[PDB]
């Protein structure tokens, strides 16, 4: 899913703003299993364009989405930023960037 | 999900028109678990507007929906009517009243 | 889902073009359970019209869909062709023939 350089960036990103815990490999495994449970191709996680397609497929479900769906969306937003080489310190900054790109 | 006065109303409502069996607390517990399973926020059951948003989210699936999906929709339609202080005797009257409001 | 005559045709249909493995009853059982998991009425597998409604419900998810979702769609496409008495040798021919029928509009 991620190259060696992308994995180094991934594991520096904090789960919550100002928190200590950071993303791990297991979050990518979890996201991949989650997409399977939602009948979405986990192979889309491998590219920026694939993550964009996943976010677009999930976005109409966000307003009413459970905590599980929101966490999945947030995780793939971070992955999109890592693929795009966008520097983000935490999950919220990636969501900010997703909103900014969509509005552009 | 329901206040004390609302729960008293809930348990007078008949599952079927003219039937003996009536709604119970377990139907609310079940509906909350069902929404989590469909990745919908169960906290939306707590308000009229939240129930309205659930019904709109589920409605495109009704035509081809399984028995489980239709029962879930019907239960939340009754819950919407209870939150709105709309007096209904049974599930069918709740569905009738919601369709007429939608036509307005 | 299928009559006895339909089951005989079903089990002659190849999963892949020119392949050896063929459709089995377990594919119908599996398709029926999959639909329940997707909150779709499995009784719709019993008729041509019901199968058309399922395919229409699933088709927008195909582009981003998992392997499981695509296999389910393809299985139901084959089942639609069997209900319609459309002769198919394999899954790919069933998808092709369904596409041609839609283009007649």
């Amino acid at each position: 899913v991620l190259s060696g350089g992308e994995l180094d960036k991934w594991e520096k990103i904090r789960l919550r703003p100002g928190g200590k815990k950071q993303y791990k490999l297991k979050h990518i495994v979890w996201a991949s299993r989650e997409l399977e449970r939602f009948a979405v191709n986990p192979g889309l996680l491998e590219t920026s364009e694939g993550c964009r397609q996943i976010l677009g497929r999930l976005q109409p479900s966000l307003q009413t989405g459970s905590e599980e769906l929101r966490s999945l969306y947030n995780t793939i937003a971070v992955l999109y930023c890592v693929h795009q080489r966008i520097d983000v310190k935490d999950t919220k900054e990636a969501l900010d960037k997703i909103e900014e790109e969509q509005n552009k």
